RNA sequence: AAAAAA
């Protein structure tokens, strides 16, 4: 049996059958580290105003934003574990075997993930 | 010429902007992503509960490459000055459509649960 | 694996 340590910054529950399986969230809030990009604006009708181009909003935008790396790196791999991180992070360390991400999801009434079926990892 | 936001993402988008919030409410239904069976196994795990005690670790269902194979429901067809609020990873699937966005740089809880996004982003 | 670290 591997020891699960979550990367990620929100609790993960895993819905087995005998009952979750609850992983803390990390410590600190990690991030991927993203070029800037091109910076535009995009100007959108106030959904709350619709049509009316003299209240609309200006949304920041940006385009083309491309993945540098992350921050943290991943910690080194350790016998007996297994790292709970995100697909976008796993897919982008092809190499590694001991990343998982929580798969199938559970969402709640206002849509937001609140659990996972099962955990995926890349093709070995 | 101001674009209407359209949110097919199954949460609420709140976008937190210098005036004030831009509020989109969750799709009705929730959508979902089609994916092959990968190599279904099963990973033992430790009980977060009870570390290191093989008695009582748990079987987490672990799908092994599972695959993209599409999306359910569709994308809405083009329309014009609509632009589709989606997830970054449907978005890549489809780089011909310029009418993809993701909400970007994401605002997170205390308990790490994504709350708003300061940004939308799009493919170059 | 549908809110660039579920
Ligand atoms: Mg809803
Ligand atoms: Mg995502």
């Amino acid at each position: 049996p591997v020891t699960l340590v979550n990367l990620t910054p929100a609790e993960v529950i895993l819905h087995l059958d005998g009952g979750p399986l609850r992983l803390p969230g990390a410590d600190v809030v990690p991030r991927l580290l993203l070029s800037e990009g091109r910076q535009e604006t995009l100007a959108v009708y106030d959904p709350e105003r619709p049509g009316e181009a003299a209240v609309a909003r200006e949304v920041p935008i940006a385009v083309g934003a491309t993945w540098l790396g992350i921050d943290p790196p991943l910690p080194e791999p350790r016998p007996g574990t297994v790292y709970v991180t995100s697909r976008v992070v796993a897919e982008h360390f092809p190499e590694r075997t001991d990343l998982v991400w929580p798969d199938d999801l559970i969402r709640d009434a206002d849509g937001q993930v609140v659990g996972a079926r099962r955990l995926g990892c890349l093709p070995r």
